């Protein structure tokens, strides 16, 4: 049941006006990801759609970084034999694996401003 494109329209125009990471854009980003339960492809869709390259790029640094502390300390359900967080994070396997990639997906986007 992922989303479709309404929902996705919904989303960007709600929170046109807020900046990236503004209360009101973490309050629906964050509603979003809890709803639709997304891997991280679709949510590097959803964060295409939203914000330019500029923006991406600075998400995508941030959340190696977290991604990058949180799977050095070890995790209960990361296996690092079998691949990165991206690639078990796509798999409906795993699903700690992906609410970890949520987490830290929305905590990096809040850390921009």
């Amino acid at each position: 049941r992922p989303w479709q494109m309404k929902d996705l329209q919904a989303i960007k125009q709600e929170v046109s006006q807020a900046a990236p990471g503004s209360p009101q854009f973490m309050q629906t980003i964050r509603l979003a990801v809890q709803q639709f339960d997304p891997t991280a492809k679709d949510l590097q869709d959803l964060l295409q759609y939203l914000c330019s390259s500029l923006v991406a790029s600075l998400h995508h640094q941030q959340l190696d970084s977290l991604i990058s502390e949180a799977e050095t300390r070890g995790i209960t359900g990361y296996n690092p034999l079998a691949g990165p967080l991206r690639v078990q994070a796509n798999n409906p396997q795993q699903q700690g694996l992906r609410r970890e990639y949520q987490q830290l997906w929305l905590a990096a986007f809040a850390a921009l401003p």
